């Protein structure tokens, strides 16, 4: 579910390992872990 979750994980993997966050259209943004 969610706007490409798996791929989103990537954005987190690259951006920051914060398993939790928010997804957008085609965007993604983790939290403070």
């Amino acid at each position: 579910a969610f706007c490409n979750l798996r791929m989103c994980q990537l954005s987190c993997r690259k951006s920051l390992g914060c398993l939790l966050g928010k997804c957008i259209g085609d965007k993604c943004k983790c939290y403070g872990c």
